[PDB]
């Protein structure tokens, strides 16, 4: 489903995002939009019904095969 | 460019958008996902008008500054 992989990548690379964050490699703004997106998530976590962690792991095998062979 | 929190943000910002990017190059989204990945362009460009720092030179470094911490 489109909107079901949307929802996986979209966690995976917000994933990626707080990672930064905790590491403190980013300033206060990325920092307001890291939690506004999660917040997002989380909402459209219950209406597709599918756990932001599970999404997480599928969104990083649909990254990891997009970028494998285009870059 | 110079190394701040706000450039690296900037530059991790600029290169998961292409990320998403590509996810709409291959259909498998849908039109929320497609909708926020315009908005979100729009505001890139303003950031990148704002700092004085190309996208293509800043996506590029995002992508080296991910691997590196990924990899």
């Amino acid at each position: 489903t489109p909107t079901t992989i949307a929802f996986q990548v979209d966690c995976y690379l917000w994933h990626l995002k707080k990672m930064l964050s905790l590491m403190g490699e980013v300033d206060a703004p990325f920092e307001d939009r890291l939690r506004r997106e999660q917040k997002a998530l989380k909402g459209r976590s219950m209406t597709l019904g599918i756990d932001i962690q599970a999404a997480t792991k599928a969104g990083y095998y649909k990254i990891k095969s997009i970028t494998e062979d285009a870059m």
